[PDB]
């Protein structure tokens, strides 16, 4: 699972509500969207409730999961926030982990959420956030190259 | 080159660096490699380097040739990444074209790397972008798989 262990080099698990056990080749075969994000800011908080929407409507039947990339700035924002989520995260103390992500992706405001491929590694694109609330249906999921638009 | 004209339905020059007058008779005989890559992707961040370097150490002696097809959001992003590297490019202001060639060859992610018999416009090889950092001599280039 070297293409999704590409985007991790400090971290093997993520969370999962309590547990923080999820191990990542447990994504096999899975479309996974990293989820910039954070509490203080207020456009999250309102795309924030759309994306648990499309989840809960489409995670299973088109096989993807959504990971929290926090850009708190403290645990206990952190984890608040992430209570008020059904998905993953990648843990608050992988700060390293967070940056990498961020500058790799390019990623210069919030909310973002950027689709990737588990098993290949490879990304589909950085602007899948407007997808979600254009394509409730998920017609057009997982949206490749959107920035072709 | 009637076949390899057809993979370019809106533009007859690409780019080569500041040159912008590379004509698709260029590639006659040779291998086209279509790079499908952004500024966006790690993957294609970690990727290119090494293709840059398996280009300029059998582009011309296995004869074979690359061109960038960029998924880049905007012109300022694609001239600066395109910038760095040493072949060729489908021009940016094609986007016409970019999408003609995504939906050819079925990109649904990148990096992709696919390469093509500029003669025939057959797909020659589809792992490319596995081989080339698996085979970095070229010993069993262009790695056959169609």
């Amino acid at each position: 699972m070297s293409g999704l262990k590409k985007f991790f080099p400090y971290s093997t698990n993520v969370l999962k509500g309590a547990a923080a056990d999820i191990a990542l080749p447990s994504l096999a075969g899975k479309t996974v969207f990293f989820y910039f994000s954070a509490s203080w800011c207020p456009p999250c908080r309102a795309f924030t409730p759309q994306l648990i929407d499309f989840y809960k409507a489409h995670a299973e039947k088109k096989n993807f999961e959504v990971m929290l990339i926090s850009w708190d700035e403290s645990a206990e924002d952190f984890k608040d926030y992430y209570a008020k989520m059904p998905w993953l995260a990648l843990p608050f103390e992988d700060r390293k982990g967070m940056e990498f992500l961020t500058t790799g992706f390019d990623v210069k405001s919030i909310p973002t959420l950027v689709g990737v491929e588990a098993d290949s590694g490879n990304i589909i694109t950085t602007q899948a956030r407007t997808m979600v609330v254009k394509d409730p249906e998920a017609k057009d999921f997982p949206w490749p190259n959107v920035e072709a638009k």
